[PDB]
């Protein structure tokens, strides 16, 4: 729900680490 809404915010240090 309103839960994964939370990733694209995140979507900062994902592109950090995740593209690390």
């Amino acid at each position: 729900g309103w839960w994964l809404a939370l990733a694209p915010a995140l979507a900062l240090a994902l592109a950090l680490w995740w593209a690390x």
